[PDB]
């Protein structure tokens, strides 16, 4: 179970379904409608997120960064 506090940069949804090779374990399995908890995000390069007890590398073009925004109702 979750301890209580969440430690993740942000959250991104998968809009595209991608499947890595049967030899590449680094690449995560992206499926339409899957949340990925981002751990770290460098200034230039790929991002790192955890999915199904597995953290790898994924592109942003495959996901859609969800930014709540400054103002809200």
């Amino acid at each position: 179970g979750s301890s209580g506090s969440s430690g993740f940069c942000g959250r991104a949804r998968v809009h595209t379904d991608f499947t890595p090779s049967p030899y590449d374990t680094d690449s995560l399995k992206l499926k339409k409608g899957d949340i990925i908890d981002i751990i770290s995000k460098p200034p230039m390069g790929t991002w790192m997120g955890l999915l199904n007890n597995k953290v790898g590398t994924f592109k942003f073009i495959y996901v859609d960064v969800l930014s709540s925004g400054p103002s809200s109702g």
